[PDB]
C-alpha cells in the first residue's frame, strides 16, 4: 500500500513477509502480505513482551507487525560452534513458555512453533511470531490425523526446540509425515493405549506401525541436567492430556536460577 516503501524480502510462508517503511509514523515494520477477522481481531489484542506486536490491519489483506531483524534459528546457526549458553537457553525457554501461558489463557493456540517463528533482540527478549492462520515441531496428534487437538500441540513443538537448543542438532528432523512419526517413535517408543489411551482410534494410527523400544533422555539431550531432562520428558508425554501445561512447566526446578543473558 501507498503508505509503505518496500525495503526487502524477509521471507515466504499463506504469503509473503517484506520489511517495509511506514511513511507516516517514520516507523520500520514487517509487512504480511496474504472467521478469519474473530482470529485477526483475537492476535490483535494479544499484547504480550514474548508476542510480536501486530501493530495494523489493512484490508484492500497486509498484516503490519514489529520489525525484529534476528530469529531463533538464525542464532542457532550462529550459535552452531560454541553452543547456546544454557542461561540463555533457559531464559528462552522460560520467556516463550510466558507468552504461551498468555496465549492459552487467552484461547489463541499456535499451532506452527518453530525457530525461524521466534524472533530475538538484543535485550535477551524472544517472542512468539507467525501464528498459525516444515514438520519437525509437529506434535503426534496432529499427525495422527487429529483435528480438535488442544494447547498442547505448542508444548510438544517447544520440547522439540528445547531439545535441539541444547544439543545443536533438529531432535526430529522428518522429510514426510510418516518419517516424522517413525522419527518420534524411534526415540520415545511406538505409543500404545497404556501411555496413550485413545491412540489406536486416531484417524490416522495403523495398527501395522512397527514397534520401536523407547530410548532414555540421558541418551536424547546429554549434557543437559536432571531438571532440564525431567521438564523436557514432561512437554514430550505422548498423550496430550499428560503433557505439562506452560503454566506449570513456568514453576518448574528447572527455571529455580533463571535469569536474563544478554545475547553475544
Ligand atoms: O510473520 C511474522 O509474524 C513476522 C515475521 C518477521 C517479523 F519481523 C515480524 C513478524
Ligand atoms: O509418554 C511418555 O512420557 C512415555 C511413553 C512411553 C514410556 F515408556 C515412558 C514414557
Amino acid at each position: 500500500m501507498e503508505n509503505f516503501q518496500k525495503v526487502e524480502k524477509i521471507g515466504e510462508g499463506y504469503g509473503v513477509v517484506y520489511k517495509a517503511r511506514n511513511k507516516l509514523t517514520g516507523e520500520v515494520v514487517a509487512l504480511k502480505k496474504i472467521t478469519a477477522i474473530r482470529e485477526i481481531s483475537l492476535l490483535k489484542e494479544l499484547n504480550h513482551p514474548n508476542i510480536v506486536k501486530l501493530l495494523d490491519v489493512i484490508h484492500t489483506l497486509y498484516l503490519v507487525f514489529e520489525f525484529l531483524h534476528q530469529d531463533l534459528k538464525k542464532f542457532m546457526d550462529a550459535s552452531a560452534l560454541t553452543g547456546i549458553p544454557l542461561p540463555l537457553i533457559k531464559s528462552y525457554l522460560f520467556q516463550l513458555l510466558q507468552g504461551l501461558a498468555f496465549c492459552h489463557s487467552h484461547r489463541v493456540l499456535h499451532r506452527d512453533l518453530k525457530p525461524q517463528n521466534l524472533l530475538i533482540n538484543t535485550e535477551g527478549a524472544i517472542k512468539l511470531a507467525d501464528f498459525g492462520l516444515t514438520l519437525w515441531y509437529r506434535a503426534p496428534e496432529i499427525l495422527l490425523g487429529c483435528k480438535y487437538y488442544s494447547t498442547a500441540v505448542d508444548i510438544w513443538s517447544l520440547g522439540c526446540i528445547f531439545a535441539e537448543m541444547v544439543t545443536r542438532r533438529a531432535l526430529f528432523p522428518g522429510d514426510s509425515e510418516i518419517d516424522q512419526l517413525f522419527r518420534i517413535f524411534r526415540t520415545l517408543g511406538t505409543p500404545d493405549e497404556v501411555v496413550w489411551p485413545g491412540v489406536t482410534s486416531m484417524p490416522d494410527y495403523k495398527p501395522s506401525f512397527p514397534k520401536w523400544a523407547r530410548q532414555d533422555f540421558s541418551k536424547v539431550v546429554p549434557p543437559l541436567d536432571e531438571d532440564g531432562r525431567s521438564l523436557l520428558s514432561q512437554m514430550l508425554h505422548y498423550d496430550p492430556n499428560k503433557r505439562i501445561s506452560a503454566k506449570a512447566a513456568l514453576a518448574h526446578p528447572f527455571f529455580q536460577d533463571v535469569t536474563k543473558p544478554v545475547p553475544h
